[PDB]
């Protein structure tokens, strides 16, 4: 499946790819066919020089000077579309999987967290198209200079060939094992590091705890602890280090040195002259640049593998809820009437303690109903239910005698509205801010965007702004600000039912009429049903109901239950 998964993925830029090998292919060439001419130059010049050789001399160097540019050329061609295909590949993985992550439901960013999203969508799409295209090309190329190599050394002198096949690999082996063991201690270092870093900074955090307490020096005691233990953890690979750099550059020397001196002893038929003798060298360099070049192609398509595993169940994934799908209705249609019989519900994350238990409840039709009761009960709930979020275990929730679960969900979310006590800013101009309640904000006319300044009473703190409605706000503002701006979105959404939450602080006292004012006419005209903490507002709802024990225990107005005998 990955195979095939990973031709899915090359598939759109295969008229490229290809170009890009056959560009590679002629570059190698060359390039390794450069040091039989540079040896035939050099017996040119000193083997058995003739009374003018200075005319061949200036032959062959024009046409070495020809072909290198042709090289050159090749080169060029296949660095830019090698480098284009991974762009255009990352790109696509990078559009689909936010696409598919951002119609999930609610569940799967309960249980999982933001980081780990944020880390596949910017570090595995880039391993995963890195892989493919930016390292195919280092491993052929890895590959075509270790062949070339063997077979120029066994036509060159097949005794010297066999001679330099016997050191050369377990050389480059032992180096690359060495160099695995020296990146193991790095990261134990680094870990040791990072544990110490991070103490730091929780410690650095808070400090007025610290200082209350008279515990300013423990912590830098054990700070120092800490940084000793890395440093003697550090000292180990100080140690390795030494070791490689000691030893890797005597088997470099030796081996120089091991091939003229057997290379300069074969006499007869097996003699070699000097340009042979460097066509030699050069060919066993090459074989011990290639095999070093080839661990490092396994390791990375080993890691692009991983990571192209880690990437391909975000993608399949199916979300359990439908999206933007199912039916519609008409203007008359509803009339706001809003019915729960019988629901039944508890948090996914814990599904021990249930919240809502046998719940009834009907809010007709222009009607302010209050859920007034115990605090703390999670009573808000009820939000997360209507505009569809979560599902009840055993129920059925209404709207106008059909459940919601045949309605389309973006249609009915539209319909309905909430205002909240920390209304929720973006990272944008007090206007952006404003516009997101509208159909399509890419279409709003500023002089809406000012008639709902006045209603919410927010003209008034805006124009101090040097910047107006321009100013950024993610730029810091007010608590009684924020609850003004939230209601400038309600006003241009224009919902026909209305969720409210109110504060359980007071704010202050221009917030606390300012506020106030600006609610009035929220609340006209509309369905509404007002989630209290305080009995301010219970005398002048229509009706008032108490939830206790997760169940509609009482209902009746606020002089029914007052005038009962039991009060
Ligand atoms: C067997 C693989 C093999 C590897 C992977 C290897 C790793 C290193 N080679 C180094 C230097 C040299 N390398 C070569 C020639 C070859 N490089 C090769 O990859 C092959 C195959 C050669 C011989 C044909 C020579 C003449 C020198 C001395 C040049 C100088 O004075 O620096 C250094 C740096 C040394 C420092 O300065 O601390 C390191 C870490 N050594 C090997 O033999
Ligand atoms: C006759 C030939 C083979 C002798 C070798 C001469 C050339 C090819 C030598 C001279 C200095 C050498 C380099 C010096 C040190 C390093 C750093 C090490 O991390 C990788 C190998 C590398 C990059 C060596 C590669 C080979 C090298 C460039």
């Amino acid at each position: 499946p990955e195979a095939r998964k990973l031709l899915g993925l090359a598939y759109p830029e295969r008229r490229r790819l290809a170009a890009a090998v056959g560009f590679l292919t002629m570059s190698s060439v060359i390039s390794m066919s450069a040091p039989f001419f540079l040896g035939k130059i050099i017996d040119v010049i000193y083997t058995n020089p003739t009374v003018d050789y200075s005319d061949n001399l200036t032959r062959l160097c024009l046409g070495l000077s020809a072909v290198f540019l042709c090289g050159a050329a090749a080169n060029a061609i296949r660095v830019y579309l090698m480098q284009t295909s991974g762009q255009r590949i990352v790109n696509r993985l990078r559009t689909s999987l936010f696409s598919s992550i951002l119609r999930q439901e609610v569940a799967f960013f309960d249980k999982t967290r933001t980081g780990e999203l944020i880390n596949r969508l910017s570090s595995d799409t880039a391993l995963l198209g890195r892989s493919v295209t930016e390292n195919l090309s280092d491993g052929l190329r890895a590959g075509a200079q270790a062949s070339v190599g063997i077979s120029m050394m066994f036509f060159v002198s097949p005794n010297l060939a066999t001679f330099v096949l016997s050191v050369v690999p377990p050389v480059s082996i032992i180096a690359v094992i060495y160099g695995r063991y020296l990146r193991k201690l790095t990261k134990v270092t680094q870990d040791s590091l990072a544990q110490a870093t991070q103490l730091a900074e929780e410690r650095i955090g808070n400090v007025r705890t610290v200082r209350a307490f008279g515990k300013e020096m423990t912590e830098i005691e054990k700070y120092a602890s800490k940084v000793d233990h890395v440093m003697q953890l550090a000292r180990k690979e100080a140690f390795a280090r030494a070791g490689f750099f000691g030893a890797t550059g005597l088997s470099g020397n030796l081996i120089v040195l091991s091939v003229l001196y057997k290379g300069g002893l074969l006499m007869g038929s097996a003699h070699m002259t000097v340009g042979e003798l460097s066509s030699f060298l050069m060919y066993a360099f090459w074989v011990g640049i290639s095999i070093g070049g080839l661990s490092s192609f396994y390791s990375e398509l080993m890691k692009g593998l991983g990571a192209g595993g880690r990437l391909w169940e975000l993608l399949e994934r199916e979300p359990k809820l439908p999206f933007n799908e199912g039916v519609i209705l008409n203007e008359k249609s509803f009339q706001g009437a809003l019915e729960f019989k019988n629901v039944h519900f508890a948090y996914p994350a814990r599904p021990e303690v249930p919240i809502f238990q046998d719940f009834s409840l009907s809010i007709p039709s222009g009607s302010v109903t209050a859920l007034v009761g115990p605090s703390g009960s999670g009573k808000s709930t009820v939000l997360s239910l209507l505009l569809r979020l979560y599902d009840p275990a055993s129920g059925t929730i209404s709207l106008d005698g059909h459940d919601i679960r045949q309605l389309n969900p973006v249609w009915l979310r539209s319909k309905i509205g909430t205002v909240s006590q920390e209304p929720i800013l973006f990272s944008c101009s007090i206007a952006e801010n404003i516009a997101y309640g509208a159909d399509d904000p890419s279409s709003v006319t500023a002089e809406e965007i000012q008639r709902v300044a006045e209603v919410a009473n927010a003209v008034a703190f805006i124009r101090n702004f040097p910047q107006g409605f321009n100013t950024v706000v993610g730029v810091l503002l007010s608590g009684g600000q924020k609850q003004r701006i939230a209601i400038a979105r309600a006003l241009l959404k224009n919902p026909k039912i209305l969720l409210l939450d109110q504060a359980t602080s007071a704010l202050d006292a221009e917030n606390e009429y300012l506020v106030q004012e600006a609610l009035d006419r929220l609340m006209d005209g509309r369905t509404v049903l007002v989630i209290a903490h305080r009995l301010s507002t219970i005398k002048n709802a229509n009706m008032v109901a108490v939830l206790d024990q997760g169940k509609i225990t009482e209902y009746g107005k606020h002089e029914e239950l007052l005038s009962k005998p039991n009060g």
